[PDB]
């Protein structure tokens, strides 16, 4: 009964508060911040983690918890529980625990590529390696129908293996139905694909060079779409535009897109 299977989820996606040791802040937003922390392990030694802090909104804060603690794929980002603590003005303070990227996001990750003390040139090969890993993680997500919304190099993480997983599940990244009449679905998320694959090819560009947030939805209104970034091949250019199509149902799904990618993959010596 999925009654009964939203329960189980529940019981096994909090983490004792006791269990946790918060540490350094990372970063701080308006939504909330990103800590440094310690979770003692079931086998009574400690990991590095990363801790995201944020009745109705609380249950469903949990019950969506549930779900992604759930997901299990190696491009997905691993959910490794939740603490709700309280604060002083008796304000609820939700928490999620999450493995400790060391070498952080992916949108970071291409930009320091462009600087001398961080990661090298990276090549062509590994720039479709990472896309293909997004697609992975999509596909997943796509197959068990989650929308992920926020879909984004900056969302991206990179693991200690240089696998790439998806995670955080903006207006140059939202298709052209999203903004003209509110409709999301998985085609939407690929639109947001055919963005991060240009971002990622671009080594971090921001969207639409010289293309104000306002002028958007009249700017893809009119026909005009993201330009093929200089390296980048004709075959991965045809691939990132299909994600683009005006109609949502002529856009490929995840699937035929990771198959496309992987094919080029391997088409490269
Ligand atoms: C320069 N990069 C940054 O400032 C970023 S980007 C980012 N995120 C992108 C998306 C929102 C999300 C929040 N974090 C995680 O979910 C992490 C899980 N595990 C990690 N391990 C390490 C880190 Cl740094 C982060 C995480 C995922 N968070 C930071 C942070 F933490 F520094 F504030």
């Amino acid at each position: 009964s999925h009654m009964e299977e939203l329960q189980n989820k529940l019981e096994d996606v909090v983490i004792d508060r006791n269990l946790l040791i918060l540490g350094r802040i990372l970063g701080e937003g308006e939504f909330g911040s990103v800590m440094e922390g310690n979770l003692k392990q079931e086998d009574g030694t400690s990991l590095k983690v990363a801790v995201k802090t944020m009745q109705r909104e609380i249950e469903e804060f949990l019950s969506e918890a549930a779900c992604m603690k759930d997901f299990s794929h190696p491009n997905v980002i691993r959910l490794l529980g939740v603490c709700i603590e309280m604060s002083s003005q008796g304000i609820p303070k939700p928490m999620v625990i999450l493995p400790f990227m060391k070498y952080g996001d992916l949108h970071t990750y291409l930009l320091y590529s462009r600087l001398e003390t961080g990661p090298r040139h990276i090549p062509l090969q590994t720039l479709l390696r990472f896309m293909v890993d997004i697609a992975l993680g999509m596909e997943y997500l796509s197959n068990r129908n989650f929308l992920h919304r926020d879909l984004a190099a900056r969302n991206c993480m990179l693991r200690d293996d240089m696998t790439v997983c998806v995670a955080d599940f903006p207006v140059k990244w939202i298709a052209i139905e999203s903004l003209a009449d509110r409709v999301y679905t998985s085609k939407s998320d690929v639109w947001a694909f055919g963005v991060t694959m240009w971002e990622i090819a671009t080594r971090g560009m921001t969207p639409y060079p010289g293309v104000q947030n306002h002028e958007m939805y009249d700017y893809l209104l009119h026909g005009h779409r993201l330009k093929q970034p200089e390296d980048c091949l004709d075959e991965l250019y045809e691939i990132m535009y299909s994600c683009w199509r005006t109609d949502p149902l002529d856009r490929p799904t995840f699937s035929v897109l990771r198959l496309q990618l992987e094919r080029l993959l391997e088409s490269l010596p």
